[PDB]
């Protein structure tokens, strides 16, 4: 189960039913927890904490110092949840002082060479395209779908159930359930695909409708918009969370 | 010539004068054919079958499983032709139920950190540049050059002799011998260094470029410009297949 | 501090106090100075020059063979100098006939994924972001900021100070201290921030932004602009730099 062609630090702590391919090179203070699949050719570096059942392909670099030239060796960590699919050339930086950890919660798919920064935060259940590049101290919400070559500015938020189109680049906050595209972004109507798929009824995509319609087509200002959904639309935690997302929205949302 | 740092699993069946580096792992159900070259740290993986002639560069993993969350580990192959260049990180996946086989053909060039989906199918002849993403089910026709950083939607079919500008991207067919370049994505007369290059007539190209004046440039819906091209412009296997390709194109053309 | 775990060519140079990491291949016709240190799974191939003080992250290949179809097996070297920081998965491709040497200067860093062609030529200074990818023979002057996904012509030279916005293209040259952003590519200021952070004055600072307005917004050619930057503002090294560069331009500059 484990190759003896795979380099293991003594140190490195490692859970049961772990299967390791040859030239995997794991550091120590490295954690990995139980039923994990690391292919061949991975790299687990200097403060990498992996939880239970991912799987990481070849090439995937785990617990890299960060590209930040602000890092001054400080300590910081790495770390992905459960389920994840962390495929080939992967790489997920460790933290900066800024925060300390970069983090990826569980059973989510990160396509070939995707990039984690330092201190970015990713949630549950979310899928991220081919290349896409995550730069520092972002936040992905659950269930988030993100497409191929995407380019997501420092210090961003993604909410939950968005999709963004391929090639689509940003500096301001996604708010959530929505579909962002074209150049420069936009909001271009609802995920209404991803919503049915997984089971939102019908009434409750209409309000995400109608609370986006108040939102970006009614010409009112930020403020005035979420008054009026507050006011208009049958109120539910997804309504809610639509208004606490862009209320409390650090960058802004994009147009 | 297979260096004794290579890990090769006894059921991997090689042919004659293959050179395998270090680092270099090749797993069960692979079939490697003969003169290939396979450099330092690539990785073969279950379910491979390459041809004669080719080089595989550092780091490119061949073989491994979908990233389609639809798969469920049905047998599946990759697969490559001879004479290719597998250039450092190109990451071709096997297929899944949708077809079982995703292929590339023969004297393709490959650039690096490229991406071929689950049942894509390459021709041959075909340049696709640094970190294109091809996604599921695309297919490429023979002789095409594709840039940098491209963006090709599944089920998209890309014709012979095509210039894909970098950095594009989109989600319908693009039909043969044209530049394709701009956001969004669009006709931008024919690949006259490319014909001229490979020893098209100069008769020839100019009907090309009428086909294509007609079908972009005079105000006609398809069908009205197929007929006119076929009624107008001297016909040739050329001209036929600028023809059929918009005619049967399953995803209608870009603009 | 050289892993037993690592393959290294007989034949390779290498000099003092450099850490080499498991499964690292290193090829003949190699050098390497001293104070380097080569993480697991890196490759540097036949014709390898490095300085000293560098950290070249796991899988990057330093090296390879361009992927210019026009090389025929010449002799080239690929080489980087002082200080870098070559990230993860990063190209450095050695030269062909029209140069024959690929050269990287001091005290760079070029994030994951960067793609350095045949025949290029970076400075020092400069930080490159993830996956940008530099064609063939192109020219980057000291001091440069590249942000993350931008596609770099061949032939093409960017010039001390500026900064290049996320996914940005460019098939122009783009002069000193700007900022380059939006598709189609464009002027889009002077790079303020960098230029304060580095400690040029005020008053410089003014100059080269009313050397621009002179440049980009005053409706001159590009021969009556020169002639009246060189009129009316005060002249300094700086500005001598902004005039000789766009004055020699091999391509033109951007808009
Ligand atoms: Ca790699």
């Amino acid at each position: 189960m484990i190759s003896p062609l795979a380099y293991i630090h003594p140190e490195a702590k490692i859970g049961e039913n772990v299967e390791i391919a040859p030239f995997v090179y794991i550091d120590r203070n490295v954690v990995i927890g139980d039923n994990n699949k690391i292919m061949a050719n991975a790299n687990i570096l200097y403060g990498s904490r992996i939880g239970n059942g991912n799987t990481i392909f070849p090439g995937a670099v785990i617990g890299a110092i960060p590209q930040d030239l602000k890092f001054k060796g400080e300590e910081s960590t790495a770390e992905i949840g459960d389920n994840n699919l962390i495929r080939e050339n992967v790489t997920i930086n460790r933290g900066t002082a800024a925060k300390g950890r970069t983090i990826v919660g569980n059973n989510n798919l990160l396509m070939e060479g995707v990039h984690v920064a330092h201190d970015a935060l990713i949630g549950n259940g979310c899928i991220v395209g081919n290349s896409t590049k995550m730069a520092g101290e972002i936040i992905i919400d659950d269930n988030a779908i993100i497409s191929a070559n995407v380019l997501m500015h420092q210090f961003c938020r993604v909410g939950g159930y968005v999709m963004i189109q391929g090639g689509c680049r940003f500096s301001k906050d996604i708010p959530p359930y929505i579909i962002a595209g074209r150049e420069p972004i936009a909001y271009s109507g609802i995920n209404i695909i991803g919503l049915r798929r997984r089971g939102f009824s019908n009434e409750i995509i209409e309000n995400i409708h109608n609370a986006y319609r108040i939102i970006y087509q009614s010409g009112l200002n930020t403020s005035d918009a979420l008054t009026k959904v507050e006011a208009e639309v049958p109120a539910s935690p997804e309504i809610e969370y639509i208004v606490d997302f862009i209320r409390n929205s650090e960058r802004g949302i994009i147009r």
